[PDB]
This record gives C-alpha cells, sequence and structure tokens, in this order.
C-alpha cells in the first residue's frame, strides 16, 4: 500500500527540513499534509519549508495552525517565533522565543533575534540583557557588538556602549 509510502514521504521530507534541504521538504511533505487529518510536526516542518521557499504568507497560517494546535510545543515556538522576526512582528515574536530561550539556553539566533526583537520595540534595558547573553554564547560575533551598542546608545548610555562600538570595528 501507499500508507507505508505515506509513511516514508513524511519521514524523509522532515528529515529534509531538518537539514536545511527546504525545497525537497516542500515537494515531499506537500504530498503528506492533511488538513483535516493534522500532523503537527508535518505542519511545523512544511510550514518553515514554505516560508524559506518564498510562500511566507502560506507557510506563516501553517505555523499558526501549529501553535493552536499543539501550544506548548517548542518547535513550533521556535520556527514561528523566528518567522514573526523575519517578517517584523515583533510584538508576536517575544513571548515566542522567550519560551524557547528558556528551553535551548544555548541557542543563539534564538537569543539574538529576541535582543533585535526587543531593541526594534524600544525595549533597550531587556535587549541589552539580552545580548549580554547572546555574547556569553558567541564573544567574537561583531553583529551583536553593535546591536548591544546601539541600544545602549539609545538609552544615553555612552560609556557602556563605547567598548562594544570598539569591538565592532576590531571585527570588521
Amino acid at each position: 500500500n501507499d500508507d507505508i509510502r505515506q509513511v516514508y514521504y513524511r519521514d524523509k521530507g522532515i528529515s529534509h527540513a531538518k537539514a536545511g534541504r527546504y525545497s525537497q521538504a516542500v515537494m515531499l511533505l506537500e504530498q503528506v499534509y492533511d488538513a483535516d487529518a493534522f500532523d503537527v510536526d508535518v505542519a511545523l516542518h512544511l510550514g518553515i519549508a514554505y516560508v524559506k521557499t518564498g510562500a511566507v504568507d502560506r507557510g506563516t497560517e501553517l505555523l499558526e495552525r501549529s501553535l493552536a494546535d499543539a501550544p506548548d510545543n517548542v518547535k513550533v515556538a521556535t520556527v514561528l517565533g523566528l518567522t514573526y522576526v523575519q517578517v517584523q512582528k515583533y510584538d508576536l515574536a517575544v513571548p515566542l522565543l522567550i519560551k524557547v530561550a528558556e528551553a535551548n539556553p544555548i541557542n543563539f539566533n534564538v537569543r539574538f533575534r529576541l535582543g533585535v526583537a526587543l531593541k526594534n520595540l524600544g525595549r533597550f534595558d531587556e535587549a541589552i540583557d539580552s545580548f549580554k547573553i547572546a555574547l556569553g554564547l558567541r564573544p567574537n560575533e561583531g553583529k551583536v557588538h553593535r546591536a548591544i551598542a546601539f541600544s545602549y546608545e539609545q538609552m544615553g548610555r555612552h560609556e557602556e556602549a563605547l567598548p562594544h562600538f570598539k569591538k565592532a570595528n576590531e571585527l570588521d
């Protein structure tokens, strides 16, 4: 039968998604995804693959349905949170990325994107906090020194900004 074939496309699809083979994931997972037999692992992996292959609205919507179906799933909160940052819905990204950072404290990208979201919302002290954690993870990331410098500057904290601007220029 096709049911066992179907199981094979599903797992291979999910595995393409996880490896960053996003086009191949879309090709496989479109053939398995079923909206009235909803499987959150397929939905979440096809969802991020859509966002990555340019079908941003279609993917966001699958990610949002995944969030409705599985409110505690950290993988969904990861891909949806980072997608909201990519589309500038900073509002909606913050709660999601906080929860993921609490669950995976050495996920650098999540911590950084949380800092970015907070910054763009004008929550500079919170932003700074997240940027210091991001620098503890990767002390030589130029982009974090630049973001934290800007955030300290926005608050009038020039003394604290200055070595971060010097470091971003050293790593440049």
